[PDB]
């Protein structure tokens, strides 16, 4: 039985050092436009193709995702997929992807679909 | 067959969920930061960076458990680093094993683990030594 979450995330803060990397903060809305969690991430530009570890915190568990995304598919609006694990909560256990896109081609808010089912 | 890194890391810039973000409970539930990343002849070759989500309180102890997932860059390659900790064993100094995962250069295909104690905690750089040990995903 598969576990399926719709979110909107909004980063808050971004740091970088200018092989780039990052951390960031976004907040974590449901379909209705409620504040309902927290991602907090990491990126180093592997070759441009950046690479992502990040965790998201929702009001029943918490989810880790990671995966690889070409800067430029993003900002054509395609659907990036990361992979994904639940780390605690109603999550805990449950494997999955995590599937996103710029949900507006200015902020950049994406739009996020995850699907997690036992491994 | 086996690729062994020594590191030690000091962290340069912390950020925790400020009041409000997160409802019912104050700084300290996630944050990121970023380490300065020196060999063992204290040379400064790269940096890492990361985060943190609180999972929970063990009712067995009070103690609280935190997950862990960030990324190292070398002058030869990155890794990528994840795992679970109790708080209480991080501050009493001991060793902490997380997994990791080569993702570019030389630890591209590699996989193993990345064991590290924290050296000093008067240094409120909270400086560790890690040591990752790497071995081909591939049979």
């Amino acid at each position: 039985d598969v576990v399926t979450v719709e979110l909107v995330e909004k980063v808050t803060k971004k740091d970088l050092n200018e092989g780039m990397m990052a951390t960031y903060w976004c907040d974590v809305f449901d379909t209705e436009g409620k504040h309902i969690g927290t991602t907090v991430g990491c990126m180093d530009i592997l070759y441009l193709v950046e690479h992502v570890a990040e965790q998201i915190r929702l009001p029943d568990g918490t989810i880790m995702a990671w995966g690889t995304m070409n800067r430029s598919d993003v900002l054509a609006q395609k659907w990036i997929t990361y992979r994904c694990q639940g780390t605690s909560g109603r999550y805990a256990g449950l494997v999955g992807t995590r599937t996103w896109r710029i949900q507006s081609l200015e902020s950049y808010p994406i739009v996020a679909k995850m699907e997690l089912r036992g491994a």
